[PDB]
């Protein structure tokens, strides 16, 4: 009962005592162990491994045997674990290794089970959920629909609330709600054990995730509901349909944009060029990066109290076609009118088509890059940015390393370490001349763990907009004035767990002065609630 | 408690209304498919891995969740899985991956727990145990000591049990009697979870061998203690301690010479030429080699009573010095003694140094290889063997195929197809003019599971040379007249559950014979007592 249950098994940490007491002398071999002795243990144990797919298939023989042991492991070793129990190696695990994810509790929805929702998540005999991630695998990059085997994705999000802001891991659940793939290989592989059907369309789609949304709302009523992973043409339609309705947020979306303005608002302050000052071409036009930097100007209107429409008019909104203006003569996509030049002529908006005609003509002081269209910022237009500031502000955020815009050593070596570079995946620090220049990571783990938190204690009716951007002011105010000094925009992810209870007292607060918070039990000042928050945060430590 | 019970997990297998009814519906992805499918599929995910260890590790997962499909896998794959499971991936798992045995259920020895072993036997809260596999990690090869790490190997093993001969795979221990490890990479490695000490002396080493035999056999009363892969020193002297008072036996000793008797006397019928006419080259001359050589005679002895000298004189021991003779002017060891030649003259001795001129002067019809020196049957020493018979006896039993006294192909094309050849590892079949040659493969499966089968059920006193004899001639007899024709020297290894059946019953008999059997329930007739060891099997099939 005790070395076979993963939640209480301590392995070579019970002591002598403790295994003669609890009759399991003889079950273990004879060394005894301290968590951090174990940790390091493991650590030796995942390095044994070259291929990333190999570490994540080593960690979970872990969780499936000392859960308090895996957590440890994790937040010892954040920053290198996270690329393996996350993207990009979960994907490649649900893609190809999905038999990795078959020993985990978690809940398979489908059109066969119609009118049982509510009876399976009962049936699954949980207590007081907190958080539920699902997907349906459909992708939100639209690359490698996984279907059923998108359970893994919900899995490893479900660690990181764990890890990130100490969710109770018997308080979190992953589903798949299986809606079929178009998945080809998937459609022929007699192994595919999910269903075996070309997706849903969008009437039966919503008939079957209104019954997972009231079932669970009815079933679960304590939990955030978090979307991940769900596709283009239908993630933004869901928020819409259940923001109001149910206790929800889609991490991609709403996650991603609290996380980037936070970084950005520190690099103009890093900068220079204060935010009416900034000049910011935002390469690519999807409705992702128009979101991003609406994220941007609310999050500058919530510091500074500049007028929002003198911090739309600082950003350079560049599509496919070019920069977009109200003169270029084609019909915008609605998401696209918010954010086109008025001031740009016909005749200018012909000639404004190339990234490097742009930059030449737009002479900005930031480059967004949000493009998904491989290594658009050239030396060529990173040089022109040094004409118009002293310390350039280059995003390259488009995922993996060779759809980004431009590596940060690059970025820091053209000039000659001025950049301010943010990126959305680690790299190795840069030295020029001595000094030593590492980018800043606007990794999603700073926001959702923290949402996750604050949205399971303060039990809000609803998720409303205020609570994102109160998480991504929280987030900017954590980076101390000594992370800004040496060019940090974000405190550091090994301090995830005090970042979440920062961001978890915050988005409880803005709950609270809404009138939106159900639990009447917590503090309502800050100080108190943060160690209030910080007490109830599930520790990887053993406990008894 | 279905899902996560290994012994109860069925997986996919449960059909739609048994998840309904255990309330299990939406813990599974909706496929349902047969034991047959899951095989299948099980078998597809462990060849998407190149590696042995990387297959073991798959398999490893497998056995934790599902302990039905695990066996059943390894039945319906079984010559292919052997290198797997056990010898040899098991011990490079065991010597470098020793974490993919951490959540196996076995028992841990050592000098801390003097007098406790009968409360840590009490405690791992077994029933009617039937087996148990014990090693101290010191290697029967003396490669590779893996002290603690050893634990790995009585899993291994174990398992052989279970999928050989179905004794149910909650009757089964693994032991490692960790006495400490003269390996030294291990004496200093900070992960090393054993006792961090040189091996104990003889005196310690049997003080605690002995208290384990004595707690066993009365916390046990109804298992057999089957000694795995001690070290030289000690395997030879541990029977002679135990035999007689404990229900025991060392399969490295015991079994490899049960098996290779009853292979060898199957090539004697195929040779031709008969067990007194055959002159036999016993290439190597260790203890172990010399107990072949004595078992193969033990046999011919009752299987056709020849008197046992005129068999022993069948016999050319060759050792490191030359051809083991009375005249040779050394002082030769006690075991090398009873097969010296009494017929060649101290003139002839001093020219009998290299193998091909005793090969020469001694015209063998037979090479048996337990030299463990490499390639020593050359082709000129084979062509020489061609002069002697129509029909060479070759058997390159010394592992891995490096140390092998020479190729199967080789064997076969060298002879153009007539050497009749088993050997200690798989081979591929060869084919030479448009006719098909593939080597009898003498693995120790054959016997080991159908003497702890008949052990288990008969409940001898103790396990006397006699019940190995009967299960090395119910061996050879299971060889069927189509096998022979088809040059088989044994039965096919994918029907080890019959093998194993018919060895138990022939075991079962021998002990009902010698009065030393203490189950009064079972048949004392061959066939009515067949039918019932087959029932008591436990199967790998969804029973409830
Ligand atoms: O926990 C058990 N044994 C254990 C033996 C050495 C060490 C440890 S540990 O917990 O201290 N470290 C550990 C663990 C599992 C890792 O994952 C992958 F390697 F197995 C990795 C490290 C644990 C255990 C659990 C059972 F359900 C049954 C049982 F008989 C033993
Ligand atoms: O058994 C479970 N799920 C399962 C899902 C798909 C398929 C199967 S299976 O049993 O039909 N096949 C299977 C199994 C484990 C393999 O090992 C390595 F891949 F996990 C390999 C194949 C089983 C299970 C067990 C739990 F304890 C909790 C839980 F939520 C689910």
């Amino acid at each position: 009962a005790i070395l076979t249950d993963r939640y209480i098994n301590r392995g070579t940490a019970f002591t002598m005592e403790e295994r003669q007491k609890l009759h399991i002398l003889g079950r273990l071999p004879p060394v005894v162990e301290t968590l951090e002795e174990q940790v390091a243990r493991v650590y030796g144990q995942v390095k044994k491994y070259e291929k990333p797919i190999n570490r994540y298939q080593h960690l979970v023989s872990v969780h499936s045997t000392n859960t308090t042991l895996y957590y440890a492991t994790i937040l010892a070793h954040l920053e290198e674990m996270l690329p393996i129990i996350y993207t990009p190696t979960v994907g490649e695990a649900c893609m190809e290794y999905s038999h990795l994810f078959f020993r985990e509790r978690g809940v398979y929805f489908n059109r066969l089970y119609k009118g049982q929702f509510r009876n399976i998540m009962r049936d699954a005999g949980y207590q007081k959920v907190e958080v539920v991630v699902i997907t349906d695998g459909s992708r939100i990059l639209g690359l490698g629909d996984l279907g059923s085997n998108g359970i893994g994705i919900s899995i490893g999000k479900c660690s990181l609330y764990v890890a990130g802001a100490g969710i109770d891991p018997r308080l979190i659940v992953p589903v798949i709600l299986d809606v079929g793939t178009n998945n080809e290989r998937y459609l022929q592989d007699k192994d595919y054990l999910g269903m075996r059907e070309k997706r849903l369309g969008d009437e039966e789609f919503y008939e079957l995730l209104d019954e997972f949304m009231e079932a669970a709302s009815a079933e679960w009523p304590n939990a955030v509901i978090q979307f991940e992973d769900f596709s283009n043409n239908h993630c933004f339609d869901i928020m819409e349909r259940y923001q109001k309705k149910y206790r929800c947020f889609n991490d991609d979306i709403q996650g991603t944009g609290a996380v980037i303005a936070a970084g950005f608002l520190n690099a103009i302050k890093l900068s220079g060029v204060s935010p009416l000052q900034q000049r910011i071409v935002v390469f690519g036009a999807g409705s992702a990066a128009v979101g991003v930097a609406n994220n941007i100007a609310a999050l500058a209107a919530r510091m500074y109290k500049f007028p929002v429409q003198d911090l739309v008019k600082t950003f350079y909104l560049v599509d496919t076609k070019g920069l977009v203006t109200t003169t270029r003569g084609d019909q915008l996509a609605a998401h696209k009118k918010l954010l086109a030049r008025t001031d740009v002529s016909a005749e200018d908006s012909a000639k404004l088509r190339t990234l490097e005609e742009i930059v030449r003509f737009v002479k900005p002081t930031t480059l967004l890059g949000l493009g998904g269209v491989g290594p658009a910022f050239t030396e060529e237009i990173v040089k022109m940015v040094m004409q118009n500031t002293e310390r350039p502000i280059i995003f390259p955020l488009s995922n993996p390393t060779s759809k980004a815009e431009v590596t940060p050593e690059n970025a820091y070596k053209w000039t000659n370490g001025a950049a301010i570079v943010a990126s959305g995946s680690p790299f190795p620090p840069t030295t020029i001349g001595g000094k030593t220049f590492k980018p800043s990571q606007g990794n999603n783990l700073y926001v959702f763990p923290g949402v996750g938190l604050g949205c399971a204690l303060a039990q809000p009716t609803h998720i409303p907009e205020e609570l994102l951007l109160t998480a991504s002011e929280s987030l900017n105010l954590l980076t101390t004035e000594g992370d800004l000094r040496e060019g940090r925009l974000y405190p550091p992810l090994e301090d995830i767990h005090n970042i979440s209870a920062n961001v978890a007292t915050d988005v409880i607060l803005e709950a609270q002065r809404m009138k939106i918070d159900n639990n009447k039990k917590l503090p309502r000042t800050r100080d108190e609630l943060l160690a209030f928050v910080k007490k109830a945060m599930w520790k990887p430590v053993y406990s008894g």
